[PDB]
């Protein structure tokens, strides 16, 4: 139907869906992140980030060093198609972006960036077949 | 009794040990740190660090900003009373510490300083008979 999606995050390192289908009758696509925990950001703050699988490591080594202020997201990044801002427990973020950035059939990977969360907060996002 | 103590570490950023207690007859005391997952040290590395409850925040700040090379410690940080390297899943790493760095009836806090782990991976250590 809809051209969204909600994904929730906890306290626990998990992002409650592993996989998401953007429609192709979609022109643009928001995806709406829920942290449902009662952490707190700087102790267990979660993002939403949106490249090709294969420039996860980088993005995230980097978004690493950019920092908390920053959203764990280097600034200006090119490998990242979207991304939310770093949120802590009870928060929640909205990111919209354009569909025809996606290539029917290929598998791009999302994930959060926080510090050393990336190896537990990934999953996959790709067009509806 | 014995001067010594086994943890355990995993996939699922968790420690098995909650508190450790240090028998009042050590002059030495060991901690044996397993890491019990499959994971590379890079995407889920741990460590022991220990350091007055007070120090958990500031010391675990430093550790990652020192880097893996430096397992994730400052270097000569003088908050840091003991502390193991930084390991991968099916490896293991042991701290031999002085006792008298530690009072009596005081508190220490444990945990990784791996990028992000502290806020799960933390306990308590106390010396007592
Ligand atoms: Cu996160
Ligand atoms: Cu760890």
């Amino acid at each position: 139907a809809q051209c969204e999606a909600t994904i929730e995050s906890n306290d626990a390192m998990q992002y409650n869906l592993k996989e998401m289908v953007v429609d192709k009758s979609c022109k643009q696509f928001t995806v709406h992140l829920k942290h449902v925990g009662k952490m707190a950001k700087v102790a267990m703050g979660h993002n939403w980030v949106l490249t090709k699988e294969a420039d996860k490591q980088g993005v995230a080594t980097d978004g690493m060093n950019a920092g908390l202020a920053q959203d764990y997201v280097k600034a200006g990044d090119t490998r990242v198609i979207a991304h939310t801002k770093v949120i802590g427990g009870g928060e929640s973020d909205s990111v919209t972006f354009d569909v025809s950035k996606l290539t029917p059939g290929e598998a791009y990977a999302y994930f959060c960036s926080f510090p050393g969360h990336w190896a537990m907060m990934k999953g996959t996002l790709k067009l509806s077949n």
